[PDB]
């Protein structure tokens, strides 16, 4: 309705902004400061994640899910399964459980990872990194390749029916069997995240998101996103996808702000978007999406 006007102002605001890598640096440091500081002593409790019984379930002791938005596990399998998993729900355009931001599972949380996927009827899983990347092991293998022996985590058995190789990522069609029941989960595994360069990664990442949305158009079930900590690249994708949903729904608000969007997501999952480069990526991706939506508006104009 008023989108053309709103988008245009945002577009003019950018093609008339010094926008230095310094402004980004200052702006991002400022975001980290105001999102984490100036709180009350008891702000953002993370007691469950800090419980003696759950301490070993966290990949990074400094990255703990907030109690209020943590993904609670009620699906019981063995008699040593708690409701805890390092993950938080992130609100989407249509629902409060549009995304699940979680850490890359540990050898001790592989069962919990699948408990979560099953309990919440997740269809799409987006892994934002290769298992082994830049000299580090990002997370434990919770999937299998075609022809490999099925994997078993507690009562769950996982196998891979097919695998589609694309330009910057691959798509695995996983089959998971629980209590005589079998579901299909589509795992998008991004395997070409740019070293130090966002300009070159905008299009491939938008391609990923476009592809994912061909499978799921709304927030009816949670889309699970992760890599290692469940914060950096995880936040880049949630922020970009969320923004795209606003654009497609024609609901971008006036004075839309990437700074504010990230702070808004940081209230649901700590440390969402960890580096300045990742921040710039979200900013640049959003601008490109604003331009693409403008092309859509103009093309449809009768």
């Amino acid at each position: 309705m008023d989108q053309r006007e709103i988008l245009q102002k945002f577009l003019d605001e950018a093609q008339s902004k010094k926008i230095t890598k310094e402004e980004f640096a200052n702006e991002f440091l400022k975001l980290k400061r105001q999102s984490t500081k100036y709180k009350a002593d008891k702000t953002y409790p993370t007691t469950v994640a800090e419980k003696p019984k759950n301490i070993k379930k966290n990949r990074y002791k400094d990255i703990l899910p907030y109690d209020y938005s943590r993904v609670e596990l009620s699906l019981i399998t063995s008699d040593e399964d708690s409701s805890y998993i390092n993950a938080n729900f992130i609100k989407g355009v249509y629902g409060p459980k549009a995304y699940i931001a979680t850490q890359g599972p540990l050898s001790t949380t592989l069962l919990d990872f699948w408990r979560m996927i099953w309990e919440y009827s997740v269809l799409i899983i987006v892994m934002a990194c290769m298992e082994y990347e830049m000299g580090k092991k990002k997370c434990e293998r919770y999937w299998a390749e075609p022809g490999e022996m099925q994997l078993e985590f507690g009562p769950f058995s996982v196998s891979c029916e097919a695998e589609k190789r694309k330009s910057d990522y691959i798509i695995r069609t996983l089959k998971v069997k629980f209590n005589s029941e079998t579901r299909t989960i589509y795992q998008f595994h991004y395997k070409n995240w740019p070293d130090h360069d966002v300009p070159s990664s905008i299009d491939p990442i938008l391609e990923l998101i476009w592809d994912v949305r061909c499978y799921q158009e709304d927030d009816s079930v949670p889309i699970c996103i992760h890599c290692s900590a469940g914060c950096g690249r995880t936040g880049v994708i949630c922020a970009i996808d969320y923004t795209w949903m606003l654009l497609k729904d024609g609901i971008i608000p006036e004075n839309f702000s990437v700074f504010s969007l990230i702070r808004e997501m940081r209230t649901q999952r700590p440390s969402l978007v960890q580096t300045q480069e990742q921040y710039e990526l979200v900013y640049n991706a959003v601008l490109e999406l604003f331009k693409r939506q403008m092309d859509v508006i103009r093309d449809k104009h009768s």
